């Protein structure tokens, strides 16, 4: 299985496949250097693999701890003082949070290198993709950075194999998120799959939905690629999310869960959807999500918050929405 990017030129492939770490060496030994950029942890968990494999291992930091300025410029200085060029590859292993990073790095260093993508978490079907490299600003999530297509995505679902529950959740609720832009047919189809905790922690079948998450994307990004039209999309109780989130350094996907209930609790409020809240409560439930616990976004216009709403599958939109609906929302929320 692999899918590609369909941009009229600069197009990449994402081979989304079991194994796949193998298609790495393929590129690497057609360039002038190659520095591999590593999560703290995912160092160890993967350390050997790829001694397998003109390459200088450079281990970052753990997660959402290296996307700063300061990793960013001490980072690049090292990866400077090896004499580069413009054909050097930058090679992201680990989470989004990885990507994100090296790849603004792979965006910056000498205007522009090359770029390889080697996602390891689930959540990173969505990071991988679309090219949206950048780092965090003492004023939220990811206020720094570019679009920088890469160079190509590796994605081998082995990896996947030893997620922590807590990654696990964290990711799927993109995979999940995907499945919401894709109307009803993949949104109850997926949750009869994915019914309870046992069979998600299981992994069982997330090859199938994963696959389509991503392609999902791949057509939203390649169609609007900067974010002026469908791509805000893919913002789907981020809105909430990424607030909740920066707000109480829960993993992602626990924020965007709970954002994306939010958008349909303001849905309601809005447009007087019949959005069943009690129904995606239970799902989150049965999935065993904890459940204990925005001026500046990125779709915002100077006006107020800017959401994106769904109506009804297949037929999401984006918009205003004055405090006073964010209360009742965000307090019909805390009857829980
Ligand atoms: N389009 C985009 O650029 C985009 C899309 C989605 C989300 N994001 C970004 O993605 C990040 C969230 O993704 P994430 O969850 O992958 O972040 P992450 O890098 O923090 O990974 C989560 C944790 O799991 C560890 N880990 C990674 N791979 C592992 C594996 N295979 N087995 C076990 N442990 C592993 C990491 O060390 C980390 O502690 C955020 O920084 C977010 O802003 C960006
Ligand atoms: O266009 C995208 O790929 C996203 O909207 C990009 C956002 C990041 P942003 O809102 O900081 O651009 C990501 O969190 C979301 O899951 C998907
Ligand atoms: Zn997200």
């Amino acid at each position: 299985m692999k899918l590609q990017t369909t941009y009229p030129s600069n197009n990449y492939p994402i081979y989304v496949e079991h194994g796949a770490i193998k298609y790495i060496g393929t590129y690497l030994n057609q360039f002038d250097q190659s520095f591999l950029l590593i999560d703290e942890y995912v160092n160890q968990y993967f350390a050997n693999k790829f001694d397998d494999i003109n390459v200088h291992k450079v281990i970052i930091p753990a997660g959402e701890k290296t996307k700063t300025f300061e990793q960013y410029q001490e980072t690049l200085e090292y990866i400077l003082s090896h004499h580069v060029t413009r054909n050097t590859a930058i090679i992201a292993v680990g989470g989004g949070a990885t990507g994100d990073f090296a790849g603004f790095v792979a965006a910056t260093l000498l205007r522009g290198v090359h770029f390889i993508q080697v996602p390891t978490t689930i959540l990173a079907h969505d990071s991988s993709v679309g090219g949206k490299v950048g780092i965090n600003s003492k004023q939220g999530k990811n206020l720094i950075g570019a679009f920088y297509r890469p160079t190509a995505v590796i994605y081998d679902l082995d990896f996947l194999k030893t997620l922590p529950f807590k990654q696990i959740l964290s990711g799927y609720a993109e995979v999940y998120k995907h499945a919401l832009l894709n109307g009803e047919s993949a949104t109850q189809d997926i949750e009869q799959h994915f019914k309870d905790r046992e069979i998600l922690q299981s992994l069982n079948g997330m090859d199938k939905y994963i696959a389509k998450g991503i392609e999902t994307k791949l057509d939203i990004v390649v169609a609007d690629e900067k974010e002026q039209g469908v791509r805000k999309f893919l913002n789907l109780g981020h809105t909430f999310g990424h607030a909740v989130e920066y707000y109480h350094k829960i993993p992602h996907g626990h924020a965007v869960m709970v954002g994306i209930i939010y958008q349909f609790i303001v849905a309601n409020a809005l447009f007087d959807s019949k959005h069943d809240i009690s129904h995606y409560i239970q799902y989150l439930i049965q999935l065993g999500y904890p459940l204990d616990m925005m001026l500046s976004d990125k779709k915002n216009d100077k006006q107020g918050v800017q959401m994106v709403l769904m109506r009804q599958f297949g037929d999401i939109v984006v918009q205003h929405v004055d405090q006073l609906t964010l209360q009742h929302a965000c307090e019909q929320l805390k009857t829980y």
